[PDB]
């Protein structure tokens, strides 16, 4: 039986909200956010990981275009193949495409594998969030309502399953019986609920939130 | 590692005739039914072309697909799961255009119980899956002039990228004159390449993104 509500912030597995700026690196923030929780579960250390390392190094060979978009799964595969990702501290975020400056001397995390959840299954996503950790997802954020969101459970009638924005599901619950996904965004601490959006849950895969979920894992 | 050096699923009667998608970007749909066709043959002993048009018309907005304007092999598989079936090509023929969903369970020729996405860019994992499970849905970069003009041998395009735009089916692998290849069934009719097939470079750094996004469906016992 799954818990009615989950929040990975209460378990000390979620870093401060970041600000992607004018660089379309949401995919990179989504991927490091998921791995940050698994690093905390593995080492007891909460460490922001380097989104810039993914933008600069997980490039053409991973089907990624840095500030012009990419994939959380191919980010995870890069971390696998690369045998690490640097700390945000050692490889900070500049909101630009740069030459790969990865250095193994600044490795903060590894990744052994990743798992893609089945298309559109909100019950499978609930299990994964309860049982495994925060989950990288794509949502359709290409509606003005997403940008103007301030508080409560987000529902956009024009929302589609054509997802274009990488974010991190860090929990779920209900607001007076209105069910939501708790979503960490990468638009800084002033966006929505101090960087978070509660997106309608069990509403026919609303904005494609359960379209393409994935989570990484660390060996041991 | 421990796989056969060559595979060709046409030797097992698991591959249908090459199809012609025409002026409709339904390669995703052809890729998906092609993979499921092999699994249907392995399960029931019968080779039956399945309805790419059924996917175009029915596996739509909900599945992140745009019919003649592109889609995904995985969300196609998910549609066949959710729908509990896919009609035969014969009952629901291909028109190279977007139509209203006309799926009818009276003409169901296959089901799907699950699908599997392979890890990004791992040609050894793709080899195992092709040997051990059957044909595999993949995306390739088919944007380069050289691809349209391919006639024979092993295709290697230095300008190829991992930006894939075209859904096709890996039906085998091997080596020709000291070049390792993937055997790829295309959906541009039998005038294209080797009666509708292209041999694409294998173990050449994930050439044209062939191993970028592989997937295969399965059919369970009940
Ligand atoms: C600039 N914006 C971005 O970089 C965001 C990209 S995203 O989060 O919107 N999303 C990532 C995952 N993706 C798929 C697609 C098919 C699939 N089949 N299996 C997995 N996937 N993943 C779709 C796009
Ligand atoms: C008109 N053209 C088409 O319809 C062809 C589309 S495709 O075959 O080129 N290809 C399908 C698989 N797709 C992904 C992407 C991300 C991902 N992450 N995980 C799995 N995927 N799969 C990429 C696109």
């Amino acid at each position: 039986i799954l818990p009615d509500s989950v929040d990975w912030r209460e378990k000390g597995c979620v870093t401060e909200v970041k600000y992607q700026g004018s660089c379309g690196a949401c995919w990179a923030f989504s991927a490091v956010g998921a791995l940050e929780a698994q690093l905390k579960l593995k080492t007891g250390k909460l460490v922001s990981l380097s989104a810039q390392n993914l933008v600069d190094c997980s490039t053409e060979k991973y089907g990624n275009k840095g500030c012009n978009g990419g994939f959380m799964t191919t980010a995870f595969q890069y971390i696998i193949d690369n045998k690490g990702i640097d700390s945000d501290a050692s490889y900070p975020y500049k909101a630009m495409d740069q030459k790969c400056q990865y250095d193994s001397k600044y490795r903060a995390a590894t990744c052994s594998k990743y798992t893609e959840l089945p298309y559109g299954r909100e019950d499978v996503l609930k299990e994964a969030v309860a049982n495994k950790g925060p989950v990288s997802v794509g949502v359709d954020a290409r509606h003005p309502s997403f940008f103007l969101y301030r508080s409560g459970v987000y529902y956009e009638p024009s929302c589609t399953q054509n997802v274009n924005h990488g974010v991190l599901v860090v929990g779920y619950g209900d607001l007076n019986g209105k069910e939501y996904w708790l979503v960490k965004n990468s638009w800084g601490h002033n966006f929505g609920e101090e960087g978070y959006i509660r997106m309608a849950r069990n509403k026919g895969n609303h904005c494609g939130i359960a379209s393409f979920p994935s989570y990484p894992e660390i060996h041991h």
